[PDB]
């Protein structure tokens, strides 16, 4: 696909839970990682989402938070993907951070320049990408 | 309204589906286009949303993806608005892209500078704005 | 926590409404302000959210809209926090705006540079931060 989102992950539906107006879709990524997404029930049905369906998960860079220390907090954001900072491209007030994940999957996040300083992000650094389930778009081939 | 969101569209509710905690609102835009939004049920009731109600849909620029080629994928994002690139304002790491839609409605998206290069966006270029239903705020006059 | 989100608010759950796949959580902030969040029901249960639980609400800067005049519109976005512009850091195409709220809580928003001009934001200026309920992550200690 030619889409602006910097994150386009391939995977397979491992389970679906249909709600009233939304549906929760659990996805197993190409390399061990798991994601959850909430999409409208009309999309889950239109896309024919079911266990075993191959899909792509699409996440824009400004929808990914970065965390270097949870400090014992447990978050509601269902998607926590841990890796190492690969590249940092700094702009004026924002910076594009790409992390390398387990298996070689990369994830890019757009965060303020002040976050980069405060978390100590630099190539090599451990960090986790955090993505709320409602910020994941799914796609079917 | 004096609000930072760059996209404020006028329209009318064409249908409402009330869920348990959320509600799906389908909107017909001023010129042919359609949108779907998911808002809390408490807001749908507080705003008195019903078929025929005039409303505004509010979308911040960083919530709009741009796509130039779906490559046969079908996305869950309910809102796909196709047009032509009007203006590009490039910053350091991000760029503000405005598209002109059918009827003359404009939509602005904030994407990384690398997306602009990779999709070949430039004034005149065909592209679609993609917005997940959960990233639309609605307003009533 | 060491997390990129610029907004991390402490508060207590004042009520919870469980849906089919999502749950709505109403939170009373440390100083008078209130927030609503929509998270998956699986998270609400995993985090053991109930009335009186102390939590943190996490919101990234690009998820906060700024409004200086509603012009009589009522929005669906459940979280409207009013204060005064404290600092503005301008980048190339975006600018980071921090507002000081009632009690001394600060909230930072990332908006286009054109929004800053158009709303007349500058230190001292009245403005409200607007955050859709689905853009709030919750955390438990
Ligand atoms: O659509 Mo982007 O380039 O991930 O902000
Ligand atoms: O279906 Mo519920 O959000
Ligand atoms: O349960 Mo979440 O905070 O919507 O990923
Ligand atoms: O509130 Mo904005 O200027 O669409 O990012
Ligand atoms: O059905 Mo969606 O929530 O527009 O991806
Ligand atoms: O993760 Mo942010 O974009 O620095 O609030
Ligand atoms: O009811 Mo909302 O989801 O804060 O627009
Ligand atoms: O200006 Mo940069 O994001």
């Amino acid at each position: 696909m030619k889409i602006s989102a910097r994150n386009v992950f391939k995977g397979t539906v491992s389970a679906l839970k249909e709600g009233a107006v939304n549906a929760e879709v659990d996805i197993l990524l190409g390399g061990g990682d798991k994601l959850a997404a909430v999409v409208t029930l009309e999309s889950a049905r239109s896309l024919q989402l079911a266990a075993g369906k191959e899909v792509v998960a699409v996440v824009k860079a400004p929808w990914v938070l970065l965390m270097t220390d949870s400090s014992g907090y447990r978050l509601s954001a269902r998607n926590i993907l841990t890796g190492t900072v690969k590249t940092i491209e700094t702009g004026a007030v924002n910076a594009e951070v790409t992390l390398a994940l387990q298996g070689g999957t990369e994830i890019t996040s757009m965060v303020t320049k002040e976050a980069v300083a405060e978390l100590g992000l630099k190539p090599g650094a451990s960090a986790s990408a955090v993505i709320k389930a409602s910020n994941v778009i799914l796609g079917v081939p």
